[PDB]
């Protein structure tokens, strides 16, 4: 898509985004299950073309508010793909070894060799995000990242990485009724935590991190997707509508090459 | 499906094991494929529980001759799970570092870690494998490695992993088709390398290998599973069953408001 | 000087080794600093000609009580090497992610490769020694762990590596001495740890845990040697000598051009 | 300490540093080996402070032509440390891993953490040294590694890298003398290589590629020291110096916190 692409000019708006958007998809529901079915044989194809080719790399980036889709994206990408060529790096709370380096040491380690898809399950994104909200590092420290990331990403880039990231927007409402839904089944509350609800409150500053974020390192060569991610048919089908489209685009082709006794 | 697990007395026949063998399951290809569905439902609610307690370590251990489904049954496997609390480490020709280190170091390194579960795609039985038919280190050194497995498996094992091994079993003309197959598919003949045609000339060596690794390291702690493979339903199934009947028995526990 | 090497018959008695012994070297302070001199010359050689053939691995493995010599050893190594073949791997307090897996995981992880020399300081012993000490683990668990290290080791040697492992022995009222020193400089009083006090009241099952380890990990394919290490002097010598000695049996060359 | 320093103006001339200078210290060879001894005691309770306060990171970089003095310059550094707290990251011919990814993943990996000194032997540089000079990837694809290095370095001393690098200067004839007393010497001559010869040929094109490196990276976070070093005394002399000078301007201070029974 075009309307979802963040353009590289500085002037993204994350209230010119509803997360209740449905407007790229003709039809409901069940005819995006249908389209993503489609979808997924189209992306077997081409993972099986990226991996045999052996000579691009590709990253996803996926952020989202807590319920906000990361877990279900993946699961709809790994439906039409090997799991031999793709796989996920989750970026949790930094552990001593990691905070001993600099933030970028432990996400540059986990990047897509060539012939590889990777999910990032959250990135160095929340270097700028979390660390932002939170304070973890002084304003002074983390307003100088955006000019790192944007630069580690023309690097990336640069050396033949294909970067898609992908921000899944839901609504506080939204996230308040799925987060409900968690509490209320017993094979899900494990996912609360002390200090969930408390954070609620920094939903606001958590917004502004991530339109600032948006804005500073959306660029040509690593652009930002917002995908309006209330109705979970909808992320799904556009995030692997817009995957499947960028895999195209590489035009890949299978390597140059008998009676088996 | 106790009669697909290798007793560790020493005793095992590879020859006792037909590829075509489809005994275990009362039905065909079509039962088979409703079983599948309802065992992946099973999978996930078990790989979310493994996850989730946070406790155990599973390795699945998958080694085939070529096109025996290796490939396949990791994405049964996956048909079931969350990718984000399962990853395939896979093992191909070692590269110079991995050399210069025992061949054990390159496969400890990919181990599960608490709350994962992690397939191993070729292993550590590759070094008495191909390792022993193309003779890649001297008998002298190769036979040492059984007793080094059974014990690296051992401590694996009394230090919290769960270790499941399958054997997926094809019959020399089954891997032809399948090979011919490879070659015929414009979309799969990338597959195929010149050396692949000497290497049918080992099918023998590698039974005997094969037959030799699993006898030597079928333990109770670490067993292996003969899995007839000519079927791809039936391989399909029966190793789905085996995991998560696996799973089942280490009867895993969930970890002990009205938000506005 | 083969005094020191632990027999594989598992009847070792810590007991009959005194932290004081300085037996094996014919002199004092002043004449194994010569000696050790010598051995430095020697090992510079040695090390180079390992690097250089890059066929064997070398395993050096630091044990003792705080304040026994494990960082005096390492620099003493380090004075007869080129930094460019030779590391220290270090093991503190297991983080979550190495406790994840087996106790033997991140270990193994940092064995030398092929013409290498790697020193640890501290090693899969300490899963066995603080482990035990501190009960961080039921018995049940750590006592299965002597077979596993045994293990380990046979597959490292059978797999090309020459192993080393020296015990560093100083009696209780030396590591007070040396601790007491640490205390009273200001250069050094960083490395005191709130519970290192409450710590020394466990000496005895220590030394019980370390007699434990070695005799039952002390094999031919990867021996225990106990070095009398009250004084800094002897134990520099003593395990530098052990360790050219060891080199010297490989019977390395130079590739041919 | 500031005429070895190369200035962040993009004006630097290689032809301005002569490898036979020894200017910066007063005396020779054994008045300097009297200095270095101080200078190595200095290093010992510098270092033994960046380790016990654990909060800076310190890279050195050490790039020669070969026999250039980073094997010798290693040593020196050793002499007046704690190899418990220092290691040395060589970077050879890279890996088909290593290459399957950007050339910076396999650098950045090597980092030092806090409280570490890390020495680089040979590093990132390569990328644009003998891959430029060799014309191992196309001009398009190296000519945008300069920037790329430029911001890596200001994302590294931002996190709180401390980085010195040493460009050690032979001439041509130093070279030949020394990789001809190499194949004279029985115990050195394993290091030759027969494409070390033809290697010889391309020595300006390597002058030219050192020159166009240190002009466009050496920057006020991250500078380069061009070390006259025809004669190891004063190369392993002028680079501890700069080394302990660098120490010191830290400021680093011991963790502040009984008789014992
Ligand atoms: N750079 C970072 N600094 C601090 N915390 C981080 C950083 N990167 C990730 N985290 C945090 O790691 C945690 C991961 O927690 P967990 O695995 O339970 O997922 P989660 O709570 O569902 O995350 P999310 O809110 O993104 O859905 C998140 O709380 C995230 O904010
Ligand atoms: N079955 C599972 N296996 C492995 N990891 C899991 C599984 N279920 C959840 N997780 C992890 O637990 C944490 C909390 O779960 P959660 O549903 O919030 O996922 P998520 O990736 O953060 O997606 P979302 O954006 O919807 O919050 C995340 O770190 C997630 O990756
Ligand atoms: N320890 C080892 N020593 C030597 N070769 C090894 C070792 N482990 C794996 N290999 C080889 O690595 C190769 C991996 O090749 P590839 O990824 O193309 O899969 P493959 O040919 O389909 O393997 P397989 O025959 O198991 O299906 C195999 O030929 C395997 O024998
Ligand atoms: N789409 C893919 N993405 C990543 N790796 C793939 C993909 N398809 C095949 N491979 C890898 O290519 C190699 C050859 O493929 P192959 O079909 O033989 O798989 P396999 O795992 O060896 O299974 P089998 O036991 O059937 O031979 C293997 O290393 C496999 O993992
Ligand atoms: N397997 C392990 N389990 C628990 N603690 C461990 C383990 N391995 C090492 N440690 C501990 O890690 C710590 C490292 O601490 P530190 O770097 O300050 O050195 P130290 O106190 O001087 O150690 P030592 O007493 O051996 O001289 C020690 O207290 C050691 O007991
Ligand atoms: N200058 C230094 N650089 C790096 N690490 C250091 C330095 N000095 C001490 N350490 C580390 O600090 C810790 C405490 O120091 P310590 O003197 O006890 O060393 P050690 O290796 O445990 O030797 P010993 O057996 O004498 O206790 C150890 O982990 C040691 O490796
Ligand atoms: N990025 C890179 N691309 C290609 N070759 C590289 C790269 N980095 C390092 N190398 C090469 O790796 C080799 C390392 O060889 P070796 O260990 O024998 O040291 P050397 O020949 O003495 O190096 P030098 O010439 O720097 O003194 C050098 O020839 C160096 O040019
Ligand atoms: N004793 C040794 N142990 C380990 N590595 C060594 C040893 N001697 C030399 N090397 C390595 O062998 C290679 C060739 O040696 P060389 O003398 O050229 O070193 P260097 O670091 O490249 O220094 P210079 O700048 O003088 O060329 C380098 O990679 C060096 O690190
Ligand atoms: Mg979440
Ligand atoms: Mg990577
Ligand atoms: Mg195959
Ligand atoms: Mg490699
Ligand atoms: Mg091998
Ligand atoms: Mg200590
Ligand atoms: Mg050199």
């Amino acid at each position: 898509m075009k309307k979802y692409r963040v353009q590289p000019d500085g002037r993204f708006e994350l209230k010119r985004f509803d997360p209740d958007d449905t407007s790229a998809f003709e039809g409901g529901k069940q005819a995006a299950l249908e389209a993503l079915a489609v979808l997924n044989r189209r992306l077997e194809k081409l993972q099986e073309l990226l991996y045999a080719e052996g000579q691009h790399k590709v990253l996803v980036v996926l952020q989202a508010m807590d319920a906000g889709g990361k877990d279900g994206t993946i699961r709809v990408v790994f439906d039409g793909v090997n799991p031999s060529g793709v796989r996920v790096a989750s970026f949790g709370v930094p552990t001593e070894q990691e905070l001993a380096r600099d933030y970028l040491w432990r996400v540059h380690q986990q990047v897509p060799r060539k012939g590889e898809l990777v999910i990032f399950n959250r990135s160095h994104y929340e270097d700028v995000l979390v660390v932002r909200v939170k304070n973890l590092v002084p304003q002074q420290v983390w307003q100088k990242r955006y000019r790192h990331i944007r630069e580690f990403e023309r690097m990336l880039a640069d050396e033949g990485t294909t970067i898609l990231k992908f921000f899944l927007h839901i609504s506080k409402d939204e996230q308040r009724q799925r987060l409900q839904e968690r509490l209320d089944n017993p094979e899900k509350r494990w996912k609360f935590r002390m200090g969930d609800l408390e954070d609620r409150r920094l939903w606001d500053r958590y917004q502004e991190a991530y339109e600032a974020a948006i804005r500073e390192t959306s660029t040509e060569y690593a652009p930002w997707y917002v995908i309006p991610a209330n109705k979970n048919w909808y992320r799904n089908w556009l995030v692997s509508h817009i995957l499947v489209e960028t895999l195209e685009g590489l035009a890949m082709q299978y390597p140059q090459p008998i009676v088996i006794e």
